[PDB]
């Protein structure tokens, strides 16, 4: 019941109230509460935050302190004992394509972003965290336990920086720490267009009144486009190969070049915008640049919503889909569309879906060259392999023909992410995504595994047998209690992902609830949802129902053979058909006439 109008977002965005378009920042979606779902604001809390001192200090910070009478185990040790494996044999998903993983990162990047605070103009602190492993202020290092192979090569810890929080983004006082979400909570294609009016303008091609997005002028892809280079130095993408001099791509989301395949889909979406705009120019010659931009932006936003809710989510949630996300009944403005803090860790279920290699396939879907199959760790912040080694076509073919990694309780996260992660600030391929996630759970003030179990209306195990029944695994349950000593202290990330998957889905009971509650809210609480009457005309909606990710590939690449259902495991040549068998997006109903 204290400071409720706090924060430090964009000082000026007034509502048009009659505009048929979304705001870049995400304001004016809810008319009663204008800033609901907007960017640069605190993540929603579904349960009260849990800190060591109940305000901002994470569990694990102080040696002498306990959580419920027990020490919290080092994140890297939880990683070493539970999360890791060596044998990549027989871990693939027999009915999920690599796109299934890839679309998850796209949707995620559209919904949430808690940025780290590493910021001072020039700093002694960046050094103080990395070189000397000194815990203090925003520095919260991930220590190596005894007998870690990384003691011998990497030092005593992995540098880790606490995420930004609201109100004085600089320092602190009362209530609990709330972390910022730097993107719009709506599934509104923020990753293509930006969440700031500043950035959203720089990505646009304002040189001509054609409503196009800016493209790369130095490099091309068989006559097709790339996002422009991000020319801020130092560049993580230039670092990995100083000979190539190929920088990171510049999109609406700042993580767009984190991996080769993420940059691949960012390029497809950027291409689709221009393809839509040039089509809308033909049909409507009198339309100015702004309408061409906005109208295309609106179509692509719906595209991402249709693909997510029709094609992706049912195969994630499975039998739980209908329980949490019932048929659409119209816009409910009493629904909180805000992304919760816990969703940002719930969605991280996909880090266990990431395989150890990325393939490049040719026009006959066979290996493309002597170096066709590459280790994932060589592909973090790698733009040079796109631009200087064959374009995005052999990469897109790989997404369709290769499999995702299946979750296993014995084989959780691949070493390519668990030992050899690259991060943009630093220089080694030696970070641990699993250890980072668990440290981030604590940084963000997450309640334990049982608090969420209670929140989702599920049983709360207290004993080994109770946990053995839930996890349906004696070893995993024993290994978790050996570290956590109680099911109350188990970090949400590791707890949720250890549960056996629901029927026809890829997350367990707890995650299905957490994910299911959120996706429902962002859909029900969005005024510009594609099915909401008045957002699109009836004829427009009949066009948008026939879109597919297959069609996206057909219109925007020189790939000619695609599967009809791209999110499932397909084999060449049987499951693949010519692009002419795939329904096109008809833009006829967008043609407007004067009289
Ligand atoms: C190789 C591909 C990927 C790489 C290299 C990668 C890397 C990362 C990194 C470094 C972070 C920051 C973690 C933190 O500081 O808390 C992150 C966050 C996250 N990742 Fe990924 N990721 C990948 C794919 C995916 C996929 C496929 C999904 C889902 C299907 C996903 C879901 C998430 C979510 C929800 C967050 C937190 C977003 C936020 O709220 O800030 N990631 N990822
Ligand atoms: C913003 O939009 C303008 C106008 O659409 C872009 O300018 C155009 O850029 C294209 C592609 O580089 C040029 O077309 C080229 O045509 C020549 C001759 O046909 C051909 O040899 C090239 O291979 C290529 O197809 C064209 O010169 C140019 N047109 C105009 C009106 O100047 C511009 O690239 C966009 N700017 C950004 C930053 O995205
Ligand atoms: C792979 O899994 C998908 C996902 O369930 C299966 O696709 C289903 O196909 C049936 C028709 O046989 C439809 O009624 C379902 O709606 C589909 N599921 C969804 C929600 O997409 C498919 O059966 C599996 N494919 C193979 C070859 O095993
Ligand atoms: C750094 O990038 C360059 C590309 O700029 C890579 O070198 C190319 O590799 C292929 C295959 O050997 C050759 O066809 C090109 O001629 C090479 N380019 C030049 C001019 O060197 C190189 O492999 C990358 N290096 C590392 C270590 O990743
Ligand atoms: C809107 O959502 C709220 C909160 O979940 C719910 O109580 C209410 O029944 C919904 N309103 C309508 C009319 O659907
Ligand atoms: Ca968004």
């Amino acid at each position: 019941s204290w400071e409720v109008g706090c924060g430090a977002p964009v000082p000026l965005v007034t509502c048009d109230e009659q505009s048929p378009y979304r705001t870049i920042t995400g304001d004016c979606n809810n008319r009663r509460s204008p800033a609901l779902g907007a960017a640069n604001r605190a993540l929603a809390r579904w349960l009260p935050a849990e800190y060591e001192d109940g305000l901002a200090v994470p569990f694990g910070w102080t040696q002498r302190k306990t959580r419920n009478g027990f020490r919290v185990p080092l994140a890297r040790e939880v990683s070493n004992k539970i999360v890791g494996y060596l044998d990549e044999e027989g871990v693939l998903d027999q009915n999920r394509s690599l796109l299934f993983m890839q679309w998850g990162q796209i949707v995620d990047h559209d919904l949430d972003f808690a940025p780290e605070t590493e910021l001072g103009s020039s700093e002694h602190s960046k050094v103080q965290c990395e070189e000397y492993c000194v815990q203090g202020d925003e520095c919260f290092p991930i220590m190596f336990p005894k007998n870690d192979p990384k003691l011998k090569t990497q030092g005593k810890c992995m540098p880790f920086f606490r995420a930004g929080f609201v109100c004085p983004t600089p320092p602190y006082q009362s209530l609990a720490r709330d972390q910022i979400n730097a993107v719009t909570s709506f599934l509104d294609a923020s990753l293509v267009y930006g969440s700031e009016p500043s950035l959203a303008s720089r990505l646009r091609n304002l040189s001509s009144p054609l409503g196009l997005m800016a493209v790369n002028q130095e490099a091309w892809d068989h006559g097709l486009a790339y996002p422009p280079f991000n020319n801020v130095k130092p560049s993580p993408c230039e670092f990995i190969n100083t000979t190539a001099h190929v920088p990171c791509f510049q999109a609406g989301d700042s993580r767009a070049s984190e991996q080769i395949l993420l940059a691949t889909v960012h390029t497809l979406l950027l291409r689709e915008h221009n393809r839509l705009a040039r089509e809308l120019k033909r049909l409507n010659p009198h339309w100015d640049g702004e309408m061409l931009y906005q109208e295309a932006r609106k179509i692509l936003g719906a595209f991402i919503q249709i693909i997510t809710f029709r094609d992706y989510l049912p195969i994630v949630l499975g039998s739980e889909m209908q329980k949490w996300i019932p048929p659409y009944q119209g816009y409910n403005n009493s629904v909180d569309p805000r992304i919760s803090n816990v969703f940002t860790f719930a969605f991280r279920f996909g880090h266990m879906e990431v395989p150890s290699t990325v393939s490049r396939l040719d026009e006959n879907y066979q290996p493309w060259g002597p170096e066709a199959e590459l280790p994932l760790h060589t592909l973090f912040f790698n733009t040079w392999r796109i631009i200087k080694d064959g374009g995005i076509d052999p990469l897109v073919r790989g997404l369709l023909a290769k499999n995702s990694k299946l979750m296993n309780q014995n084989k959780m996260v691949t070493s390519e992410l668990r030992n050899k992660l690259f991060q943009p600030t630093h220089k080694v391929h030696g970070f641990d995504l699993a250890a980072i996630n668990l440290q981030r759970c604590r940084d963000h003030g997450m309640p334990g595994y049982n608090s969420w179990r209670g929140f989702c209306g599920l049983s709360q195990p207290k004993t080994l047998k109770g946990l053995q029944a839930v996890l349906k695994n004696k070893v995993l349950a024993k290994k978790l209690l050996d570290l956590y000593k109680t099911p109350d202290n188990i970090d949400i990330w590791i707890g949720g992902n250890a549960e056996p998957m629901v029927e026809r889905g890829r997350v367990g009971p707890l995650l299905a609830c957490l994910l299911g509650r959120q996706f429902q809210q962002i859909r029900d609480g969005d005024r510009f949802w594609w099915e909401n009457p008045g957002v699109f005309t009836e004829k427009q909606r009949d066009s948008l129902q026939k879109v597919s990710f297959s069609r996206l590939i057909c219109d925007n690449t020189h790939i000619t053979k695609v599967p009809l259902h791209a999110f499932q495991a397909n084999n060449y040549p049987h499951d693949f058909v010519d692009c002419s068998a795939v329904d096109k997006l008809d833009l006829s109903p967008w043609a407007s006439r004067e009289n």
